């Protein structure tokens, strides 16, 4: 089950970032040696924290793929409670996409190292990634239930994981629609079935897909910026489509659409849009 880790064994280095999950901090760990590693902290830790947080850490042990984030274990010692992760330098999907979009370099300055906006082929190859992350969830019967670019990862050399599964959900986020008392959903990435009815499937998570496909050709646009949450749900349960992106090549769009159909099981297999995508990411590796 779990490995656990010594507190002893995980020394903090300083704060990367702050979310709703608590802090995440760079951290060195021993004896996995001498190692570099992400260390989610927890914010609150009390009761129902404490077993949200022994179900993401069951989770994340379950599951082994290069296209998730690795997990190492946790450390249940005093608190707050802590889960230990591979490093991934870069930080998240969204941020990376619109700070690497058509003003990296145009607006650039000294801890800027190697500018210049993100390439066709590099935005097909983060997202023939995303896609092999959820082929292999489907693979297990898995539903992720709140894909979209705010919970992948990136890491030295374009590497892209999935590496959250929102637990943790942004009550202040308008990512987030709080549907009554506690329960916040993603509906600006989520399907018809799913807004109306809360049927998560693979055939949701596919249609996430096409929005993260989405979210990366517009380089980290909110799906449906213009609207607000009540204003999306009408749409998107109206069957509204979202517009292509300028730097999206029409057959990256007609995959969209694909994972866009509205019968669930109409909607293209994650399988052969992983596939199709990595065709197109083959085709582009020369141009
Ligand atoms: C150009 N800058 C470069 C530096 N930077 C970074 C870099 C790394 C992280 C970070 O925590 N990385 C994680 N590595 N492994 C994780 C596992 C797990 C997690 C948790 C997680 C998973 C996820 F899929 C998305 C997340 F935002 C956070 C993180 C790492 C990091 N952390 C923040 C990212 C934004 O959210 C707050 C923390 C920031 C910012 C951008």
């Amino acid at each position: 089950c779990v490995h656990h880790i010594k507190r002893r064994d995980i020394v903090l280095k300083w704060e990367l970032g702050e979310g709703a999950f608590g802090k995440v901090f760079l951290a060195e760990c021993h004896n996995l040696d001498k190692m570099l590693v992400a260390v989610k902290a927890l914010k609150e830790a009390s009761e129902s924290a404490r077993q949200d947080f022994q179900r993401e850490a069951e989770l994340l042990t379950m599951l082994q793929h290069q296209h998730i984030v690795r997990f190492f274990g946790v450390c249940t010692e005093g608190r707050p409670l802590l889960m230990v992760f591979e490093y991934m330098r870069h930080g998240d999907l969204n941020r990376f996409l619109r700070s690497h979009g058509p003003d990296a370099k145009l607006l650039a300055g000294g801890e800027d190292v190697a500018p210049g906006p993100l390439g066709l082929g590099q935005l097909l190859a983060v997202a023939s990634q995303v896609a092999a992350g959820m082929v292999y969830l489907a693979g297990l019967h898995f539903v992720h239930r709140d894909l979209a670019t705010r919970n992948c990862l990136v890491g030295q050399g374009l590497v892209v994981k999935i590496g959250d599964f929102g637990m943790s959900r942004d009550i202040y986020s308008t990512d987030y629609y709080r549907v009554g008392g506690r329960t916040m959903l993603p509906i600006r990435w989520m399907p018809p079935e799913s807004i109306l009815y809360r049927k998560f499937t693979t055939e949701s998570d596919v249609w996430s897909f096409g929005v993260v496909l989405w979210e990366i050709f517009t380089y980290g646009k909110q799906p449906w910026y213009q609207l607000s949450n009540t204003e999306a749900i009408d749409c998107i349960t109206q069957g509204r489509e979202l517009e292509r992106p300028r730097a999206c090549p029409p057959e990256v769009y007609a995959i969209m659409r694909g994972c866009w159909q509205r019968e669930p099981q109409q909607r293209h297999s994650i399988k052969d849009v992983h596939a199709r995508l990595q065709a197109l990411a083959q085709a582009h590796h020369h141009h």
